[PDB]
């Protein structure tokens, strides 16, 4: 008999809010990174599964672990994390193990651009 003390129905208790992206996700994550920037919006990076530890740039992955620093002028979080250590909960399940494996093998993204410049 599966008890299931989390995934079953809505309204867990009270404090546990649904999610609220533009309340404790977009502004919250970014607030941890700072006004500073480098490549993409830090929020986007956080959405994938990243969170700053107070200090600028020093950011680590959630659950899966693995710290990331000294980002590249043009790079995505999906490819970065998946390449160094593909073991995130939502990240893996998002595009299945197939996508994660494909990413960690050859170059990805950047397709359909007139004629490869
Ligand atoms: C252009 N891509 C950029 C984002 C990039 O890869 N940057 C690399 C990078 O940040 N790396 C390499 C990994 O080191 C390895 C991890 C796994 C396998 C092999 C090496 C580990 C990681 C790194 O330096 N992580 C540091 C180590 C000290 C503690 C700490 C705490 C919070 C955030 C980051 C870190 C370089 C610049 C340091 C090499
Ligand atoms: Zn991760």
């Amino acid at each position: 008999m599966s008890d299931a003390v989390s995934s079953d129905r809505n309204f867990p208790n009270s404090t546990n809010l649904p999610r609220n992206p533009s309340m404790a996700d977009y502004e919250a994550r970014i607030f941890t990174f700072g006004t500073w920037i480098y490549s993409v919006n830090k929020e986007q990076l956080a959405r994938a599964g990243f969170y700053a530890l107070g200090e600028g740039d020093k950011v680590k992955c959630f659950h899966c672990g693995g710290g990331l620093t000294d980002w590249k002028p043009s790079e995505d979080p999906w490819e970065q994390h998946a390449k160094w250590y593909p073991g995130c909960k939502y990240l893996l399940e998002q595009k299945g193990q197939e996508y994660i494996n494909n990413i960690h093998l050859t170059h990805s993204l950047e397709e359909c651009l007139v004629r490869t410049t």
